């Protein structure tokens, strides 16, 4: 008796597991709405936002599953798009190397600045945008 | 020399267009943050949300890169990754095949259907959510 009756059970558990994955997929929009939707006829806008988050859940799973499916050719195909872009990125690497040799002291200094100076850089970026045309004027003068 | 001031002038208008492209990209995270706000220390939360939405913009550009990845062998590579899924997917293929012929003609009608289906499916989903685990348990019994 016990082996057959416990055999039936799990089969409802498989049904429960389907209900748990469905409800978990809907609760992810609810937890995301608490953080994102608080920082930002209501039924359609809730349902569109639930569906857009279901597309984001699907997109994260699709990216994970596609990269798991490749597990070097994808890196090398990205590098073929880089056969042009590397022209530029090959100049960036040497700058990144130099930054890696000085990174300990500079990275901890830049982290401390990113807290005080990061809000300053939001304000200072408003002057950087007008300075970018003045730089051009300097590039044309030079 | 007037000509050198013209020719160099160009770079300056193109450099301004490069700042206009960068600021228009930043308007995509801000306008999605506005749209999310319309459905729903604040400086810190705004900066955190805009950082995460900008990372999501790079993931969305990678999904657009999969559309560009066609520009049948792209579809066939997905069909091989499918081949593991395909034991399950091969039951879906007969359904999708019937849908794939009709739906494009039906699609002009589907635009009208989607308006009336939106309220209908909300009501129908309330009893269908309990029935779908009941029907799943029948699928285990057979």
């Amino acid at each position: 008796m016990e082996s057959i009756t416990s055999g039936f059970l799990g089969p409802l558990l498989v049904l429960q597991a389907g209900f748990f994955l469905l409800t978990k997929i809907l609760t992810i929009p609810q937890s995301l709405d608490s953080w994102w939707t608080s920082l930002n006829p209501g039924y359609r806008w809730m349902c569109l936002r639930r569906f857009i988050i279901f597309l984001f859940i699907l997109l994260l799973c699709l990216i994970f599953l596609l990269v798991l499916l490749d597990y070097w050719a994808f890196g090398k195909f990205l590098w073929e798009w880089a056969s042009a872009r590397f022209s530029w990125l090959s100049l960036l690497v040497p700058f990144v190397q130099w930054f890696a040799g000085l990174s300990p002291t500079v990275w901890l200094s830049v982290i401390w600045m990113m807290w005080y100076w990061g809000p300053s850089l939001y304000n200072i970026l408003s002057p950087f945008i007008p300075l970018l045309p003045i730089f051009f004027c300097l590039w044309v003068y030079i």
